[PDB]
């Protein structure tokens, strides 16, 4: 009553996001067991937590848990197509200020962000900080270091964002510790790498509705995202081709069964249309990038790939493909939203009936989250129960309030124990209705941990 | 081919000519392998080493024998297993006039002999300077009946997982006695072989000493690390129902989220010792048990007793404590059905009736089921493995720590991996065996993800 | 022109892009086009159509109307209709009656519009129906349109099924040929359009992980098969329930589980025949039987908590849903997406814990809850129904004389080498190479060079 | 003293029966006719002429023929299919057996012949068993006598089957038979499935090769070209499949296969410009299904990829041109039933040669040849319907019906669904399945039986 510190896309659309956020908490048992664990302690009360992350149903329930134990937010999303319009809308009647809707500008995106950073025009007291691909970490050190000062800490969500810390690090500007929660064992090979399998081909399901069974992928990257994106579509029957630039993931991919290509001639991109593999790009079907990288599906790529292809991106940001280059030469037909036909036979307008197109799904963006709905909540229960406990650890240990010398010595990014990725792991798979076996004191004397664990090296890979 | 050569004890010199042809054919299956033959034979960085070498007497381990020696190293070997030997493969070793001591169904007598004639030439202690070792077994030997040749060795490198732990309690009690190298935990070893070498010859085994069916059945794995994930696959895609038993949530996660079912053979997964523990109807529908954990007595007596009707019982860890064989040789009665394939008729101790249908069928007598009723992994995983041996002999010889003064020695006294460098050139040559094509890094992509265009491409925090 | 019934004609401009998108995934039906546009062989042709109005039924439709005929058409069930679609075909001026959520009512006006054209019935002469609730309407109400009618061509199992039953008891009065079992129909359709389409109506609806969770599919035919891959390939861990000890058979041999919701699976009425444990363990059940009741009041009961329940069989009473309705409260998610309360009748707690995920209300969900098949496979079944209407409409039945009738009145199949060449312009649409045998190699296995290459007996 | 017998080593036998005991509990439809059947001797007075692979499978087959009345004698139809140990159980229980591994022709034939002939006369025979026909061809090319007695033929496999319609047709088959294949538990469970089990058994048992990651081009999309493309891919191969039946075909791309042809635009024209040498230049492996003839052909063989293993799971060799292989290239024997060829030339090799291509089982039938072929539970299913074959052939005495009655009974017929149902059952129960009973509205609903049959002639399942 009387709350209007919120932009979203259709405030009526609460009482449909409220039903589903009710049925994804029944699917987030760890999140919801923090829940109950923590709210009698309260360990995030005092926290004023600014969220950049994609506003699905998941992360409504992210920001509900943290609500519960405490804290108070300001959130946005960190993609201009990912937010789920009913879950903005659940969270900003529920009073939580939020500013996503989606199909954003990339002007709005920015605004939204900024809503979140200042309250009546002026910086919140924000004192953490929890961001999905490190672009609102990036406006607080570019824009408001006095902010940052009193800002105890950074969870960072994903593998491009952890980048963009550690660079930060080297180079002495990272203002305040961050946890990478994407190097949780239950976020990276659960999220990047189950979730991708889910919703990659739901994605391309949703704004194609093409049969998959039977044509020809080529994927991009055999990382977590590459490893869950090639299962995705050899599942349904894809004949799936793999390209990557590190030898040990192209080792995998070969004994998981894909035949490793390149699309430039023995590998070498040396930027003219003569290095391009004509003859396989022009069999390809689909492409999807997974890397992180920039440019891995260029302008002669997609110049020779077979005609009515599909072209998306599953990594971070779009410019994974050359969609410049397509904007400037190649007149673009919207099919609907998010579902575009690029027609290669010019710029200035195109014939209805031209068979020489691609069709680029979420104009480049994260397909999985703009053409669906992203991860399920039964996977991101694993990523968002990390994030909680890695804002429970930073706030608790008020980096913004040591003194400087104490400063010096905690300023790092760090993961959590293997202890705490076991407890999120557990909590997941009861979910599931699995039974853990309890070693007995002999065997957990014979191989060497304590019976309740960690039960592996901190070297160990899975 | 030494004029007189003696210095070998094998099953049988006849099947040298048979073994060196399927060597001539593993050559062309083992391209890293090969590639480091052609690379370093010029230089000769082993001449002067001198290998005391224990692990599993296979085909793919005379590809490695010859490229030690190719590259300058005497070896003197023995198998790291009573039946993993392929004694083709030890024929034409010794046929070639290299030091093997190895035949499949040794003995446990025979097998330490076997270890102690490589240890012991003439007589008396080898010179012997390097340690090659799958397990631990060989290593465990010279720290504790010949600690004075451990002055002499520069460096072990172990093959296994179970074998890394038995070195990493040594480092930690200060008894290790000379620096190692964990060859195990090379992404193109355990990420390779012990996962997909056990998808490959776990289904294999099984056919071979059953002839069973395995689709529409079900089964039971116990553990889903490195070796377990590979088992289940191994089985999953063959049809069967595979239910999966951890004791580590995340394994137990990765496992949910693969398809399988996580079960405990125990009520609660808590194993209280008695009978009512015991998960009787979830075990009693289980056709297979595979146990994967190398930890010990994983499938114990209450589990067998409880197992239907003509199950099979196979063990693919390293060692045969994962299962109660003891408790079934004391109470069950052994019918042979051929090498290494035992029904265990559990009417009684004394006899059995041949038409008996309460068995159920061991493999391997619970020894690595893999190399005991097959061929273990086939050679061009073990290429990935072995190649890592032969630059982690190089490294460890060229670094002379038994030539160490003893302040020098305390400082290099440790359990190392190798480079990530040379982790991924591996795998370059194992992708190119292929005809796999790795695509070059651009400068600005390289610059963009903070690489140098020829690798390493990931952080020593990486996971794959 | 006003002579159709869609849910919003500005829709057509987006029905029309993905029409063409369609065409150029349509191979088959193209060709077809391509091929007969020269000879108009349905010039003269009435069709009264029945069947999901999908981007993939607008191609059909098209290629109908492109070879001469006219047309006037409604879809089959009252969610599977895609509402641009039917934009698209109304503002081509073809008469469409069809939109999704239709009511029963409103579903049986939609044919009865197709039936009458200006309050009286138009002079229709040819049938293309899915399910056969058109054929049914037309024998019981409508007999006399049946004298001019040429023939039937029947898409689906059920469909089939009834029109067996019709000719069995000497109540047929046109010829039907069965579209359901060319080869390129039934074992691609049935089969691969549900493997497809299931996990995308359940993801569309829930998006809940499907991974690691238990499901329990009723039925191992052409469509449970596709259905149990469908939630396999997912990694699902799924058991298979069958009447059928040969389709049982081909699910163990497929890797999966084979159980019955009854004990024994003896099915005597009684709740104390119900596996409470097992279905206490079942997170998706999945019907696909084509028959009555498979899922059962007590099972609803027995079932575990936040289970989802739906049905890919033809017709909603394969579940118990009257009970559900009778029994418990209806929340509704979404459009085609219910928690069914099992707490009571009257009313429910908002977060209660004690329900079932009801997917378009028992109706077939992958066309309910997502789009149905994708336009690949539903080439090779519409290039059927086209080949099947060119057939009975020139054998001009209803211009027969009576004992010429007499001859020709049976439901019968398309000819192998027309089920060949079907197949052939699927596989050239994946860039397949089919070989060509040598005139020795023909002899040898005792076929012709240009097939067909199989005995009818033969069953792929 | 029984001598009536000719095994590689009678002294396996004790091994074999071990077998024998192990392959009766897995094959429970079997062994239900077995234990249905003993008190009733429904086979007494038949007197079996027998040729199939003399597998542990085929020991209890012959078996339970023997204990329902029967007597028989026995040879195999393939040179390197039978397990000594088998057969040395078989003759060890007194009943004639003509089978080893690594028969010469010469002996295969010289087998068949001792089957056919007791004492140096015609047996007495009145009933045959055959997988792919060779027992009778030669009964009706050169013992017609023999079959004026012979009251059926139960043939096991695709290829026999065209044999006898062929003959069929031409007027010259001399008495009924039933083509067992194509009950579905024996066409959609054996050839399928068993390859399935099989046919990377016999690969890595012949060269223990990796499968993962390499190339595999599998000749057919049958029965056994679905199930061999699957044991493959299983196992992590990249699968590309040729066919020329193009519903075959799109059921392979519609599995999630690649379809493709050995020669340019698929025309088979008998020059080496045909060949698509960039495709065969890629493939390791080669896996022909056929049935039928030259299917891997001597320009495919030329351009295979250097060390590319070639195999045959069709009943016959000829799908591969081993002939030219014999011609013009040098054959070194790995051990048995492997063999590379070297390419460079016929007149010796050299040790280290690379250009080299592995043949399995010289081309015969790989999983019998280079394994023990499909499993005891899969081959219950085939075997349960041989026995009832064998029964209905036997009891209908074809041989004793007037002239008029013989020509409206001389015909090729399967057995009915009924039957194939009731084996089904039996597998199912021995997989612990649990099958539903229809409900009587049910069965109402869908116009059928309670006990079936529950789906009509034409359905292909
Ligand atoms: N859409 C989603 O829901 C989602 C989920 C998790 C992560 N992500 C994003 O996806 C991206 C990848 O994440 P990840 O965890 O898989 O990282 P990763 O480091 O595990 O994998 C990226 C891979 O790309 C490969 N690569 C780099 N440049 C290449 C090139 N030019 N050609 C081919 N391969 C190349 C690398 O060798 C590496 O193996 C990141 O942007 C991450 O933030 C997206
Ligand atoms: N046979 C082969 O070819 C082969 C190959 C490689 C390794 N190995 C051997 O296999 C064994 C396992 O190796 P790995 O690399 O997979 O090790 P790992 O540590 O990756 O996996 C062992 C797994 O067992 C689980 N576990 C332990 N005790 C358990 C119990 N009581 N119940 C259930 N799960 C339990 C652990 O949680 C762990 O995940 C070792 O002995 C290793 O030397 C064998
Ligand atoms: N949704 C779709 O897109 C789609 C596509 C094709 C067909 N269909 C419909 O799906 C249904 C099935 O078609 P089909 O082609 O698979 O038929 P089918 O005859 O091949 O299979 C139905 C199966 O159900 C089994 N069955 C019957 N009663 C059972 C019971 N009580 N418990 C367990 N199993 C039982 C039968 O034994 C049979 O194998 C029909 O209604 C058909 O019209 C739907
Ligand atoms: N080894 C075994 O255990 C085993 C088991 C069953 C059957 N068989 C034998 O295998 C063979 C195949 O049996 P089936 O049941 O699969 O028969 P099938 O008729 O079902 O399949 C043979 C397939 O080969 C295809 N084909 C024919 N010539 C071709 C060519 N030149 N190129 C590509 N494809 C071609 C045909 O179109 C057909 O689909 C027969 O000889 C049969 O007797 C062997
Ligand atoms: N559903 C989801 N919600 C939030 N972040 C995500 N990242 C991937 N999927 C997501
Ligand atoms: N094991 C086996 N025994 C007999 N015939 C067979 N055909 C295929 N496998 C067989
Ligand atoms: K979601
Ligand atoms: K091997
Ligand atoms: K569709
Ligand atoms: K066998």
């Amino acid at each position: 009553a009387g709350f209007t510190d919120y932009k979203v896309a259709d405030i009526t659309l609460a009482a449909w996001g409220r039903r589903e956020l009710i049925i994804a908490e029944s699917e987030m048992p760890a999140l919801m067991g923090l829940r109950r664990k923590y709210a009698g302690q309260q360990p995030l009360k005092g926290a004023k937590i600014l969220g950049c992350i994609h506003m699905t149903i998941q992360t409504g329930v992210l920001i509900e848990t943290l609500v519960a134990l405490g804290a108070e937010v300001r959130w946005s999303s960190c993609n201009i197509f990912s937010t789920q319009d009913q879950a903005a809308a659940a969270i900003a009647a529920a009073g939580i200020p939020v500013f996503a809707w989606k199909g954003e500008t990339e002007e709005e995106y920015e605004w939204c962000i900024e809503q979140t950073i200042l309250k009546d025009g002026q910086p919140w007291d924000a004192n953490m900080v929890l961001d999905d691909g490190g672009d609102l970490t990036e406006i607080l050190h570019k824009k408001y270091p006095q902010m940052l000062e009193r800002i105890h800490g950074i969870t960072e969500e994903t593998t491009t964002g952890v980048h963009r810390l550690l660079d930060m690090l080297k180079n002495g500007t990272l203002k305040v510790p961050a946890i990478n929660v994407n190097d949780s064992v239950t976020k990276s090979k659960n999220d990047n790498k189950y979730g991708c399998r889910h919703s990659l081909n739901d994605a391309i399901k949703r704004g194609t509705d093409h049969l998959l069974s039977g044509k020809q992928a080529l994927v991009i990257g055999y990382g977590d995202v590459g490893k869950g994106s090639s299962q995705s579509l050899r599942q349904e029957g894809m004949i799936v081709k793999v390209a990557e630039v590190d030898p040990i993931c192209a080792m995998q991919a070969c004994m998981d069964g894909f035949e490793v290509v390149s699309p430039y001639k023995n590998g070498i991109n040396d930027g003219t249309e003569a290095s391009i593999d004509a003859a396989l790009l022009g069999k390809i079907d689909l492409i999807v990038t997974t890397t992180g990288n920039v440019n891995v599906c260029d302008a002669n790529m997609l110049k020779a790939l077979k005609k009515r292809a599909v072209v998306c991106n599953i990594g971070h940001f779009d410019n994974e493909i050359d969609t410049a280059f397509m904007r400037k030469n190649w007149a673009w037909e919207e099919v609907k939203p998010q579902v575009h036909k690029i027609h290669r036979t010019g710029k200035d307008g195109f014939d209805a009936h031209n068979d020489d197109y691609l069709i680029l799904l979420a104009e480049g963006r994260l397909v999985n989250l703009g053409n669906a709905t992203g991860h399920p909540s039964r996977i991101m229960d694993g990523s968002f129960a990390n994030q909680v406990l890695a804002q429970i650890h930073l706030f608790e240990q008020k980096y913004a309030d040591l003194p400087a010398a104490e400063k010096a010595k905690r300023l790092s990014v760090e993961v959590l124990p293997k202890k705490l990725d076991e407890e999120v792991a557990l909590e997941m798979v009861k979910g599931f209705g699995g039974v853990v076996t309890q070693l007995t004191p002999k065997q957990a004397e014979y191989i060497g941990v304590s019976v309740e664990g960690p039960f592996k090296p901190d070297t160990y890979r899975y």
